[PDB]
């Protein structure tokens, strides 16, 4: 009956143990924390402002919201030990009260993210294209906070469904905030922002049941894509495995309209922003992401954090195609076209800067979910375009925040607070933590001799001014003739990816349309592949069962874009840039380790910062040969090779788990994937459940132990990513 | 000198750029120091006092936000180069949907208004601390009432109770006084109102009570006003509410200012000590200013000229140093006691008379600051009659009990949300930690492992603590109940007549009289006569001769059995008690009241120089007034500034009215000038008269001889100034009362 | 109610040109788009609803002078809505979790709702622990993981520390965490409540939700992985059923 | 949308047109109209397209904006002929 | 009281629900990162019936020390030792 009442004073473990250290650790050595406490020393301008408002817990009595101390937080008060709850109980009704108002309205889309704390720093001034003050001195350090997310799924779906990716970025320049709302693609769906709620809702679950949460693959997404055919671009990306990425660290991140960067001297640029991962480009295979929305619904959040624990800090080069105003109309495709990209090819991106996310929010509703992030929010240096999907933009992040954060005081939100000044004429509305002593709420006034006051536009600390571009029209609801080519972008992605990738495009559109209801919709965008490439629209009609017309074997393809038929850089494997730095390989015990092999191993992985998971069919620990004692991190159906990159099976009693069928699945689970796997000694058994000849094959590594030659041929293998050969092996693997 | 001329005449206006706007004489900047009402122009506080501070204030430096030599920005820091014109594409264009500088800024602009509370919506608030005399320790364990030497911070709302935040100060309604206290064991609100009683028993009745008194609900009538059908059928079929409806027909439902008004808790609350004692206390706050009231003709008129009249008078007397003061008084009933009494000490229909029960003096409340921000600091701060502390505790007071319930929920919507205690003006000076997590606009980083308990990551901290003598947790008294669950009055609150006489009977004739024509005003607006008749019957059930008095004024007739209704018992053998009439005993104090000083084109110098030396040595303010604003030169030359017209600050804005000599005739004919004298003489204010403006008796229709409340002589000087100060340390001249009906005023 | 007669195109200065802040019908579009959301439910986001019909057997009258329960022909038009607990309105149906089954009774003396689970007991024994609990079953607060599990330090931490939680944990622990559908789980009110008759009579009761279609459950590794191949499972099958007549049916 | 609590403000009784109302908007705080179709957005093939564009006319037309000439450089400046 | 009932439940059902309850604990408390919560967890089981118990701390390489072995089962909820 003690656990019913007051108090129940210590109760944390005499050894410590539940406290994680204050240093860098590797993913699940230690509990994981709030950021302040995980690195106090990590720190930057917007993370030391933040101190004002962090609450502490350590040897504080528990209080009211009030400051009244609580003796009895066990009990609602009573008219006896069995009596009625009283209304008088203002205690229980406080935290009640407070509990019943904790949710927010999640964000419209994008309400699945994922964020972190970092720096920009550019690698020297801009000052010749740009006067923003963040681009104009190599020394000057941009705190930002950057949030990934998925778009379709609500705040609790799953993080590795197949959709696009936001990126989010928020710079907190000396001259006031900017934001780079980004996506993982270059290119969006749609041209014009009057139909952002219409490709939305068909994207989204639909109304009747709301049925299907994170995904694309139903009736009302692919019925809109076969009568929008701009949206077929995005759609190629979100088909192809740019849709399932292994982590938010390594994919791209676009800004994907035309904006304009302003200089001292007032000269226009056009620039189209990218984000370049240094970790490279990696994704994971659709049925291995599928599995893993089951296994690990936060596998994307879990890895960002804990990656940021490990101080393996996400890094990305910020990045500029620019073009000059005089190029506007040099192109195949209209530069202010959202469904058209640019080709690194005609147009190659200038490395302009680096961002480092080196530390975790300390509560993710304060500071993740209250986030707000508004591509509007631009400073002087840079300006818009008139892209009709950017301008629709710039009305819509204002006006939903309202809403979903409670009104205009929304900047106060700590998260969203400048590090600069901030002063106007603005006053009131709900939750206002600013006290204005200014006698004057208006402009122009002489009580307070005209301040705060208007600052005019110059080369530094200067007013904003728009870039005085000439309009030149009739007012009207027109798509310009120019957008009007839906076939050449998506045809220009096809032909850029590699043969295996194409496999994975024709099978994300295949396994996509077969869930669609009504044949005819997938008959339609068949029929629109066609438009695009013969090779693809035959190999989805081939898996659906569709017969392709004599008509539609006759459709004349769609031109090159600017003479290019294809781009390297549109191809996530075509151009090699794999790190092994952050990866985890599972280590498949047995009772009777040979620790030699456990030894050479360990050693290997650490020398290149790639982690490990020692993995056993219980929990506790196993004994190695030597007397090593081995603690166990997971069970092989705790950890499921899903969760990890590669899989390495040492020597010893091999005989412990031979007929373990949890580890003979591991291995076929992780074959299927196309994940390397090495084995050691008596390991080499394995092979037999993995349908491999006794003279083994590409992507098996195998030796009689676990060394030099062993360890290098698996990290190599592993930089590769996956092993792309072993396609033609895995249909006759049940798994 | 004085002929600035405007700085734009041009396009310049429609431009950025236009800069330094202020006068070179620097006449557009207050002076940060005391100064008289309407000597400098009012500002906020901390520009006005920057010297004046305590814990809260200074803890409330952090959201403060300057203006002086700072860019324009948007809310995220962007300096705007033109904040005169929208972006268009050409100078006479279609605005752009890319003007992201005017979306921001009418945004903002188009969501600053909030819920109004949902009762006392009308309201003034000021800064200031109190200090008890005595530990109190023997009686409550309560931390701000242990130390003489302990400062309290507080922030108290005045306000009235049926009108919008929109609403005139002087209608006819009961007041609000609440008052936060951040102490150092937690914040502690006291709730309460300015007669010691309320209008019902039992919270289930609020929503019937407020919606009687509110405007109508087919065409929202009358703002301000219970002078309607709705409210007097309400009282005429609910007797309970006769006691309350007593005191606001009175002049105690017309304060002079909130200076002058008493508070009251009104519920019966428990103190508890360190040995777990309880005691039964009443809260009481003592005005030091004394108790003062305005007339009701008086009043109606001032929600005409000035709306803002009590928020003003509050403003400004703290702006010249005439602080606000309030002692903080305690009635102490043993527990044993609890059914000594006719009355059952739960009820909040009923008071405790001062003659059974007296008020001891505990502790004295100083009001010194105004605020910065009025909407920042008075609209969005939340009081709540649950925020009590350690030593404190609630009873089975029905009232009070629904009242427990009701603050949290309302404040919810009201403030946006669960974390209205974030709010700079709401939060506690003292530590708070806890749990709880989330809600809209969460401000503060919770950085605990855990945000449950029990937990062992956090090693259980924040930790709950025992209750004790100081620093203790929160425990409940340990009352007995028993009883069925019952939807129950208690036979004991089924008095509703003894009260309302004991009140009656203790008001003076001429409060007698107020109350009458308060009564007789307010059923004339009735348009249904029966509620008029049914409200007259009420009152023949309190007394005999308040009922014949109303009735008369209402062309009623009583029947022989209403002429036959027995009056209702005494008060545990009182008939009366003096402490319930505002002006029986007298506490008239003259600082910070005002005089207005009836200027000519020529006046006679050595009269102004005695009466401005006189009222300044008293703390009297005072307003030349003409029938132009400017300058009047005096006879030696003296050059008098005009503070208001005649028609400008009328008689109603003023407690006194001088008349200095000089040339008369330039006055002598001036209808403001003698509606002026006639409208104050009406309402019972002093008036003096030097030398020739004793011609003004005429006007006033006063005899050559003169009389009581009339000062003349031949000139202003010493005796005829002690004559008027005297005059208006006794507030009105009630003497006057049998005179007034025949002027036209 | 103004016909729109172009709803592909925002109004612009040209057809390249800037987006004009007079079109109307595109500001009311996209304002309507950007607050089409409202706060789920605090516990109980994840849920799935029909409509129906309750009707006694026999009159209760000697019991209850409730009027749904008085006549054997009074039919009692429901909303039933079952739904998981600790994940968010989308987070996937097959997890381990307590079940919500909640039933408004449309009677003809007002809107009754009995607000129920699928097991017949609660993890704790007074509401002022419930934020406690919750806290220590939903997402951790630093980086909002696990989503619609139990499978976490906080909730084992707060089980380890409150052994009146352990009953209900032996529930979710077994296959009745587990559900094969809505339509093959029990429903319990979980407290008594009491019946009164019209002689003032009180008898005490606990109420109950009998499958028709009987007691099933799946096993975990078919549901956890069944989370990722289909997270709308239950709300699919519940539509289904009764788009295929199956009516869902409980005694 | 803040004074009136959301985006649905014209499903209060007064404000609620008399003529027909229709479309693919859906959601929102306080939502009163039960949407039954199939689609809740244009183009869909799913409920045939409807509810229906329809171009401008004489009567019972959409709205069309006068195609007024635009001509300018985008600026924040007010027209002399204002001053 | 907090035993009794978990041990009624635990009784009434089949050794494959039985192994299903045993499973769902191991599992679940695999995933607790602080290893001394699982110890704290198994030791509440030890109150309800050692076989649950000794079957969940298998599972977590957990090993029971004599106390926890000697730890006297609640008892039966009013004669009921099962309720199918
Ligand atoms: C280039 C095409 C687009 C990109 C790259 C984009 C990207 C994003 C991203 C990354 C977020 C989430 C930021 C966060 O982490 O909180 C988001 C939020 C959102 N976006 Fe966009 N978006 C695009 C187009 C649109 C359009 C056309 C509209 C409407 C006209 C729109 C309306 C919204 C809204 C309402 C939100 C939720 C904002 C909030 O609640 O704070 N987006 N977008
Ligand atoms: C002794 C009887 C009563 C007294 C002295 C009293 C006094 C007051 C005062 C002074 C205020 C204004 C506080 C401020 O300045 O912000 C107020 C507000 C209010 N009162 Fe009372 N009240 C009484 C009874 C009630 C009852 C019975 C209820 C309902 C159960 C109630 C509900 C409210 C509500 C809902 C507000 C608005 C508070 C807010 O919006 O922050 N009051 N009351
Ligand atoms: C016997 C124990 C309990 C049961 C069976 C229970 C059951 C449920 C169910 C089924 C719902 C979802 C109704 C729906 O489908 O919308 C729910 C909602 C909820 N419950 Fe309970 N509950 C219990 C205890 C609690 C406690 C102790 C509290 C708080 C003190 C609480 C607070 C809530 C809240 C705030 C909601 C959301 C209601 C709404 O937003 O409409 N519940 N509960």
């Amino acid at each position: 009956s003690s656990e019913a009442k007051p108090g129940m004073d210590s109760l944390a473990p005499e050894d410590g143990s539940h406290r994680p250290a204050a240093e860098p650790t590797p993913p699940g050595a230690q509990p994981t924390a709030p950021g302040s406490l995980k690195a106090p020393d990590t720190r930057n301008e917007k993370l030391n402002s933040l101190e004002d408002v962090r609450k502490g817990s350590e040897n504080y009595a528990l209080t009211t919201n009030q400051g009244v101390r609580i003796a009895d937080d066990q009990n609602s008060l009573r008219a006896g030990s069995r009596g009625p709850t009283l209304l008088e109980d203002f205690i229980l009704r406080e935290k009640i009260t407070h509990f019943d108002h904790e949710r927010i309205p999640e964000r419209i889309v994008h309400a699945r993210g994922s964020a972190a704390h970092g720096y920009f720093q550019p690698y020297k001034s801009l000052s010749d294209i740009t006067k923003a003050d963040f681009l104009s001195d190599p020394n000057k350090i941009t705190p930002v906070f950057v949030r990934f997310s998925t778009v379709q799924g609500g705040a609790g779906s799953a993080d590795t469904v197949r959709d696009i990716r936001g990126f989010a970025t928020k710079f907190y320049t000396e001259e006031g905030i900017f934001d780079l709302v980004g996506n993982n693609t270059p290119i969006f769906f749609i041209q014009d922002a009057h139909k952002f709620p219409d490709f939305v809702h068909a994207v989204k679950p639909e109304p009747h049941w709301a049925i299907p949460q994170g995904q694309s693959a139903h009736d009302t997404f692919w019925d809109y894509v076969s009568l929008q055919p701009e949206t077929l671009h995005n759609v190629m990306w979100a088909m192809s495995d740019r849709g399932i990425p292994r982590s938010y660290r390594t994919m791209e991140g676009f800004g994907i309209h035309t904006f304009r960067l302003i200089n001292a001297e007032g000269k226009a640029t056009f620039v189209r922003f990218h984000w370049k991962p240094l970790a490279g480009k990696a994704s994971l295979v659709w049925d291995e992401a599928q599995k893993l929305t089951g296994r690990d619904p936060d596998f994307h959040r879990r890895e960002l954090w804990e990656a940021i624990e490990a101080g393996d800090f996400p890094e990305y080069e910020l990045g500029f195609q620019l073009i000059p105003e005089e190029d506007e109309f040099k192109f195949d495709f209209d530069l202010l076209d959202p469904t058209k990209l640019i080709p690194e090819e005609l147009v190659p991106v200038q490395r302009v800067g680096k961002m480092v996310l080196n530390r975790n929010p300390d509560n993710f509703f304060a500071e993740n979910e209250q986030a707000a992030f508004h591509p509007g929010h631009i400073v002087p240096g840079l300006d818009f375009t008139n892209d009709p999907l950017l301008q629709g933009r710039l009305f819509s992040y204002t006006d939903t925040q309202i809403s979903r954060l409670g009104g205009p005081n929304f900047h106060e939100i700590p998260i969203n607070r400048p590090t600069c000044p901030y002063h106007n004429f603005q006053r009131d509305g709900m939750h206002r933590m600013g006290i204005d002593t200014n006698p004057a709420n208006y402009e122009p006034n002489s009580i307070n001799d005209n301040w705060p006051r208007e600052t005019p536009p110059g080369p530094k600390r200067g007013g904003f001014e728009s870039y005085q571009e000439r309009v030149e029209g009739n007012k009207v609801r027109e798509r310009s003739p120019s957008f009007g080519e839906y076939y050449s972008h998506p045809r220009l992605f096809w032909l850029s990816q590699t043969p295996f990738e194409q496999r994975h495009i024709v099978d994300g559109f295949s396994f996509e349309l077969s869930k669609v209801v009504r044949p005819y919709i997938r008959e339609r965008v068949v029929d629109q592949l066609a438009h695009i490439d013969l090779t693809l629209a035959q190999a989805v009609a081939k898996n659906l069962g569709i017969e392709l017309t004599d008509d539609q074997l006759n459709i004349t393809p769609p031109p090159d874009v600017n003479g290019l038929k294809k781009d390297p850089s549109l191809s996530l494997y075509a151009i090699p840039d794999g790190d092994v730095k952050g990866r985890v390989v599972a280590i498949l015990l047995n009772d009777e380790v040979r620790s030699a092999d456990l030894l050479a191993i360990l050693k290997a992985l650490k020398a290149k910062g790639v982690h490990a998971k020692l993995l056993y069919s219980r929990m506790g620990e196993v004994t190695a040969d030597d007397g090593t004692v081995l603690p166990i991190a997971a069970t092989f159906a705790g950890a499921p090779s899903l969760t990890v990159d590669a899989v390495i099976v040492p020597c010893g009693n091999i005989a412990d788990i031979a007929d373990n069928g949890d580890a003979n699945y591991y291995l076929m689970e992780a074959y299927k994937h196309l994940k390397p796997i090495a084995l050691a000694g008596d390991a080499r058994k394995f092979k037999a459940t993995i349908k491999i000849a006794d003279q083994g094959e590409e992507g098996i590594v195998e030796a009689d132990s676990a060394d030099g030659s062993f360890m290098d041929e698996l990290l190599t293998l592993m930089a590769a990513h996956r092993v792309w050969s072993r396609i033609p092996k895995i249909d006759k693997i049940p798994a």
